[PDB]
């Protein structure tokens, strides 16, 4: 029993490790991109 | 008799820790489960 | 008389975790909502 | 006697959700307003 | 008379499971709200 | 002598939610006016 | 002794409420004051 | 015999609670006396 | 012999809140000391 | 019996470590990942 | 025969001490090494 | 024992506020120090 | 014969109590003392 | 027995305390160590 | 047991600082060099 518990609980860390990295990935492209935007927008000029 | 007593009661254990044991592997992997949705969740955003 | 019992304590406590999940994930939506909104908004302006 | 405490508990945690989500609207909104107020009159003189 | 005492037994068991069951469910709400209440107006504002 | 019993146990559970109730609340109120008026006094200025 | 209780305990957080007013209401005007004065000397020469 | 025996049973019975609820009463006060002291006196600095 | 021993003993309780206050009362008034130290130092330079 | 039991129950703890040592690995990697990741990005943009 | 008898039964505790000693020994030091690596693991990130 | 124990906890906290009290007056001059340095030797440069 | 055998028990239960008392002292002192070496090393740096 | 006894768990006692307190002062002190060379090397720069 | 027990587990604490050690001496080198390359490139041109 602690065989198939253990595995499952692993292999549900791993897929809720790979969702909270895909958001992760999504916000924090967004806020450097809107800092990035900002930077550029405001010295270029 | 002292046999057949002996070997019901050690049989009637044995299933008697089955269920057990497939009771608590469904409430402990809802209960890390959700913990771990939570901290993964929380600390992700 | 065992087998009765630990079936419909197994079935509750599944029900007990549905129910559990569902107001789990509304409340952690509504929170990571309004972090999320003070955050973006914050920043952006 | 689980299905009515559930529910009811969901449907106050979604009351508590609305009178929250509209305090935070309502300070995010003023404080906002005071930032991008100091912020476009101290640039534009 | 076996037959009347435990049929007797379970039911006045059934009944008191009755108001245990009320008891905690107005219990359980009370708490759940008043944490709930603390966590939303704490993190809100 | 259940029925009385445990119909003077839920009164007097009502009441004591109410004045914890009444006791939070004001607790509440007083921490985040205080919170709020560092806020909005620190950052206004 | 409950009502006595209870009201003896709110009477202490209400006076405790108070102390912690009139102190934070001397620190927040010590601290805003220093800033004003830091800002206005600076930029007014 | 019995009549005398059981009211002077609950007679000392109900004075032994009134002590218990004294002390009760003034250990509950101080202890929630000193939390409350704590916990206002560190957030208000 | 109840009378002597609950007095002896909310004698004995009140002492100990009493030796209790007295050091929360130091430990306190050291924490907040080097505290506003902090804050003050560090801002008003 | 005594040194079966043991020994058995020894082996059982040991392996239970290496399980939730290995998962302990994971998720601790995860974190501290996620972590590093918004750091670095944050700062170095 | 009672000589025998607690000689016997002291040198069975003595050993029975001897591997609980040693079992929690490990269970020890394995909880203690799990909890200093998320400790240093966290705060030295 | 009482007297004896609350004041050499006392005493022992006495003694740890000193020397705590003059770890962070060391620690609170070197960092105001080297921040005065900075800011009077950028600006009258 | 019960005179004797009252007052060495109670003459035990004092020495006993003592000795208590002692080994409770010790351990308490070492306790809060490693809790307010933790305390206040962590803070005040 | 009980002077022995009493003697011996009041001196396995102090030894606890003895590699407790050396524990605790390595970690204490490393702990202290890394963040006060986060401290001065950032802010320092 | 204590002896080595408590000897195990500073040894293992002393390694855990050594790789924290490490890490952290990375991570902080990295970080001073990314902000002073920023600084010196952004004010010498």
């Amino acid at each position: 029993p602690a065989k198939a518990a253990f595995d499952s609980l692993q292999a549900s860390a791993t897929e809720y490790i790979g969702y909270a990295w895909a958001m992760v990935v999504v916000i924090v492209g967004a806020t450097i991109g809107i800092k990035l935007f900002k930077k550029f927008t405001s010295k270029a000029s």
